[PDB]
């Protein structure tokens, strides 16, 4: 049970998650958030848990904003990278769910820079 952040930062990065969130494709329309809003299960996937450190997925950096876990938009932006890096490392490059994960992260960076 961590020290609550002030509510104006709490607020700042559940913003900038919901903008993220929400981000469509630039031509296809899809969201590109979708596939990573929740990690699937051990059971369901051993591969990815056999190779990725630290899983990662929306549904955490929502819980991480709700518990106070990130202190700053930094530890935020920390997470959002690792989520990206982690589909970079699971997937091929010129994959979808690879290419996704650049665009995501640029939609992130550009977002906060908005939000500041
Ligand atoms: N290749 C993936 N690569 N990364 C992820 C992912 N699901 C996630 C759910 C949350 C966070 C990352 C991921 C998938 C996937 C996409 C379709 C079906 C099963 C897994």
């Amino acid at each position: 049970k961590l020290s609550p952040n002030p509510p104006n930062l709490t607020k700042k990065m559940k913003k900038i998650v919901d903008a993220v969130i929400k981000y469509k494709d630039s031509s296809s329309g899809r969201q590109l958030s979708e596939v990573f809003i929740q990690l699937p299960s051990r059971k369901e996937l051993p591969e990815y848990y056999e190779l990725i450190r630290k899983p990662v997925d929306f549904k955490k950096i929502k819980e991480r904003i709700r518990n106070h876990k990130y202190r700053s938009l930094n530890d935020l932006e920390k997470d959002v990278m690792l989520l990206c890096q982690n589909a970079q490392t699971f997937n091929l490059e010129g994959s979808l769910i690879y290419e996704d994960s650049i665009v995501l992260q640029s939609v992130f960076t550009s977002v906060r820079q908005k939000i500041e």
